[PDB]
């Protein structure tokens, strides 16, 4: 399966995969509310030797509900596999129901 | 025909049906301007003895320009039918036209 | 769900489901052994004052197994749904099986 | 090729196209970030004396990522040719980057 | 829509259009019955500075019934538009009609 | 790119990947001249408290021209990625050509 | 068009049409209350010295609501076209309408 | 080949046909002019030991002209293979044809 | 079958098929080599007293190898069906071939 | 369901069925290692008087793993349904696995 | 590639392909302006005894701009490949341009 | 038709086709049981001189039951159709039928 992306019970979580792909040509970037991955093909390091040399394109954009709050923003990498936590806002202080009479 | 989301002369107007729904199972949620709605099934409070009984997903979202003034909204469900009422806001207090020259 | 159609452990039923659709534009009509039910849109005598008015074709055949026994058929509309209940007739009086030999 | 809509090496352009139109029917209006473009058909000064009136929709939705700058917002109309070119925005005054460890 | 070619009250006409091509970029040729258009892309002397720039092929044929007199044929091009007004012929002198007995 | 299999300059290489897959969940076999591969998923080790969690059908065949030489087959994991490198066979000791006249 | 049926003012009445057929190769049959037509190709008679001799099938189904009443029964043939007219029923002689309280 | 169903030179003929269904698991019933039959799986008496085990649905309908006359009625099952054989009826005593004039 | 169209044994000949159309709504046209023929819909001159009515268009084209031969041309319709035989032309007085040496 | 062919615990299994088919028109083949089935239609012995006879192909392929052992090869028909039980081989008397390091 | 048509720097050329024919079986036609070529099938002179006999349609049309020069006109065939090489012709004595003004 | 492949009266027989190619651009190549066979494109040694240039792959597999015997294969090349015929093989020493008993 590809990837996951959800809120949590306290927080918001994204996990995506990537074969090849180590902890050197991952990087991230932010914005006032913008999350952007820009993670691109190092297979030309060690040598190619090879035919089915895989290439192709990694970044995506995110968006958070509330402006992205940054110092408690973790994220890893591990086998291949990349996810982001980050934390959940703070919305829902008030509120107005029905009154369909 | 299954709804009607519209600006009127004056304000905003969504309406929507439902069968079987009356004037309980029916609620719902506002934001900053964020509304939704959630309606469901409380087909299960007089009785089955039947097959058909009808069980769907009726919540629904909406956004309006402006953050939804809160209260002079309206709405009102007559005979398995939504429909909410809700103020327009004042936009155009400002313009600029074509220079093409 | 749009509609059941089904013998119950002791008649037959009908059930279907109509926005709108008050105790006002409901006919319904017998013979011999055919019922059809004439739905229409009384949707012009509150006001129009909109856009998504909903009209369509209500009406709607059947044919009983044995004549329409009239007396204790039954019908009732809420919350914009149809249902019609009627009496089930008395077949199997007289069977054979195989003799395959 | 219909259009072009594109950041250029320092703002943000513009380019579409339609025949018979002139100087005359094109008409563009603003908010507080949505620009709105409105072209209609003036085929109807001169004369018909035709079959193959060409009539459609023209205007067109615009937001811009800041609210849109309007002094030196510039556009032309050439040979059924519109292009508007308006001001960049100035993003990315701070930014974070990855602490995979 | 793209073109028309019909016969008027009088005469054969063509209109056809084309974004960016001016006065310049156009060409056709004449035969003993044969009309042919060539129009092409100048869109490379004024700068490209650009990525939607526009270029296709626009040359096209035509037959006309009887030899296409030369003299008066006209045309024009305003707004990105094309258009051909050539003579009408002179059919039409001797027929017969059924004797279906 | 999902997998690569090709004769390279001197031996015969398989190449795939996996993601979450570590050096746990891996297995091979052999046989006379047939190999097989058997990943599964040991995503259930660490805990779900999850929703995407990725589980599939791993394993896959494969023949090898003569019988597969047991000794120097090698393989490796790394970063969710597969690839088992086996040596070449000592194929066309003989050969005839056409004939036609 | 190639056939009309319906209940007239007064009657019921069929109309179709067949390109060769005259008044020879044309047949009906009744029932108790099914009608069947039966055309066939007489496109043998005359002489072929022909390619697109036209050859298919004609006969078709029919039921009356009441059993066809057979003295009055009428129908013709001119420039290939057939038609039949037969006498309406004496349905609806007692009726029961809506009780939906 | 499936299924026949035809009137024969004299009766009327059906044929069907099961894998492993034996004298056993059959049953037929039959109406005022309703025929239906009812086949099942027994394929559980001996033991399953197996994966490929058949289970479907083998009962249908049928409607006689006349009602059923049930005396004669025959049928047999051999080879996976059943086939009923039912009395003709005694249509056409009387017909009326064409006055097309 | 719709329409047969070909060389006989010596001439040229088309034929077609109309219901309705009688001797009466047909007509052709000649010109220097090309035949068309029109035929229109007079079903308004008995009267309507229907729904089924029947209308469409009949005209169409044909150029004959050499210029169409005027006199000798026959054509008829019967029931319903059109066909027109014309003379054939004396092609064919000189011929070369091959030298592929 | 049409057939099974499976591993069971102990040997290889085959199962097919045909309605008509008995004892009679059934005949299988062996080879080094190859087997084939031939059933054919003999329902051309008894009488046709019919119209569903039923007539298709019924010889098949197979290949078992190791040379077919012939001596306890066993199949049986019965209710129209064949199915062929054999032995299994002895594979896998020795293995290498991974050595990813 | 099965075929190519083409007006060379001097002239006009055709070529096709067709295995098994030979030198034999080959015609062509011409008339005032109109070719035409006759392959068809003389795999019936040596002998059958196969299955995979090739047996297709061969002839085709052709029409030159000018009246076909007759004698200049050659043709060859090799290694079941035709190719016809047949003179230009001597258009563009005149023409006119445009006047758009 | 493209190819023929089958077992004759006494051998195997391939048969296929390819325009221009000669007695030159074949090759095949044998193995302990596999034929294969190359052909090429040779069409760059006369001239180009053209559009239409033929350029495909055609070197294809082949097995044959029992290895290839290599001595009395023989095969041939006319008019752009290959065609090699081989030895059969002598199976069948030994058989045993059903005891479906």
């Amino acid at each position: 399966a590809p990837w996951d992306i959800k809120e949590e019970e306290h927080e918001i979580k994204m996990r995506f995969d990537m074969p090849g792909l180590s902890k050197e040509d991952v990087k991230i970037s932010v914005e006032d509310n913008v999350l952007v991955i820009k993670g691109e093909q190092k297979k030309e390091d060690s040598d190619d030797s090879w035919s089915g040399r895989s290439v192709s394109s990694y970044g995506t954009r995110l968006q958070l509900p509330d402006n992205c709050e940054k110092d408690k923003i973790k994220a890893e990498l591990k086998n291949g596999v990349l996810f982001i936590t980050i934390p959940k806002t703070k919305v829902e202080r008030k509120v107005i129901d029905v009154q369909i009479q």
